[PDB]
This record gives C-alpha cells, sequence and structure tokens, in this order.
C-alpha cells in the first residue's frame, strides 16, 4: 500500500489504533521494524518510533516527549545513524556540534509515534496493553549532552505532537476510538 520510505499517517489506519503484538505493528506498516526501536534512513529522516517510558521519570508529556539517541555505555553518541535520521526531520540545518532548533517546527518532517505498553509504570500516556499509534509528531528541537554518570556524549531530542487527528488521551480523542467500529 506504501512504501517502506513512506513518510505521515498510513492510509486507513488512524490514531488510536491499537496492536497486541509488536508484529502486527510491523504488519500494518505502521512502525515496520519488528525490534528495532527507529525506523529511518541516516540520509534521508526518520518514518516512526516506539516510545516505551523515555529516559527518566516525567519525560513523557503526551504532546511533548524527549527521546533518546541510540549508541555507545563506553563512547559518545554521534550524529549518524538513526540518530542522523531523525535530526533530519527538524526543520533547521543540520549540527552535529550544538545541534539545532527548528526555524518553524510545523515545517519539519512527520514521525509516527507508537507507545508502548512498556512504559506502562513511567508514562501516564503509555497504552496499558499492547502498542497504540498516536499520530504524528515533529522534531522540535535537538541537542547533545554529557551525562553525569558515565561522561559520554548522548543525542537527545524535543518531539511535539502535530496532527489533525485527536490524540487518543483526550476527550475528543476517547469518542472517536468508540465511534470507530
Amino acid at each position: 500500500i506504501v512504501p517502506s520510505n513512506h513518510y505521515g499517517p498510513i492510509p486507513g489506519i488512524p490514531v488510536g489504533s491499537t496492536w497486541r503484538f509488536r508484529v502486527q505493528v510491523s504488519e500494518a506498516g505502521v512502525h515496520r521494524p519488528h525490534v528495532g526501536g527507529i525506523h529511518g534512513r541516516s540520509n534521508d529522516g526518520a518514518y516512526s518510533l516506539v516510545l516505551a517510558g523515555g529516559f527518566a521519570d516525567e519525560v513523557d508529556r503526551g504532546d511533548e516527549f524527549t527521546y533518546t539517541g541510540s549508541g555507545g555505555p563506553s563512547a559518545d553518541q554521534t550524529l549518524t545513524n538513526m540518530n542522523r535520521a531523525l535530526a533530519l526531520n527538524c526543520d533547521a540545518p543540520l549540527d552535529d556540534k550544538i545541534g539545532a532548533e527548528s526555524r518553524n517546527w510545523r515545517a519539519g518532517k512527520p514521525v509516527r509515534v507508537i507507545r508502548s505498553f512498556k512504559g506502562r509504570k513511567i508514562s501516564k500516556y503509555a497504552p496499558e496493553e499492547g502498542n497504540r499509534y498516536d499520530g504524528i509528531y515533529k522534531v522540535v528541537k535537538y541537542w547533545p549532552e554529557i551525562s553525569s554518570s558515565h561522561g559520554f556524549l548522548v543525542w537527545r531530542y524535543l518531539l511535539r505532537r502535530d496532527d489533525v487527528e485527536p490524540a487518543p488521551w483526550t476527550s475528543e480523542g476517547i469518542e472517536r476510538s468508540r465511534r470507530l467500529c
């Protein structure tokens, strides 16, 4: 229906759609890697990611979350591979030293965000079971941080929801899901 390279909503799969298993999320094309946490191409951008609570308490704020890059914890993370893919979605020239803030955040490339039940103890926005598609998010900004406990650079990303469809935890989103049957 859509290629692997597809940006944005998967047609016929609305916000609030849920799947018991990651393989099913993958089958539906919503987040194609059934193990990898992020789907992207380093020379293009990120298409989807799975959020399971974030790096710390109170990091998932629903409409906004702070995502953490991959790599390392024995080495400085780098703006390569999926880290680079995600940063390319941000509406700003790529900067691998200080990071960048988007000029206009809504103009960024869209990321499909799936919340996993695995973050239910940490995030009030996580589904209580399975996986749920929460819609489109944009990378507002990204920045490097040296961690206090291991002393290596880790990439950090601010994501903010930008979707016409109401978020599943809202009154609108709740009612929409009930109607979809």
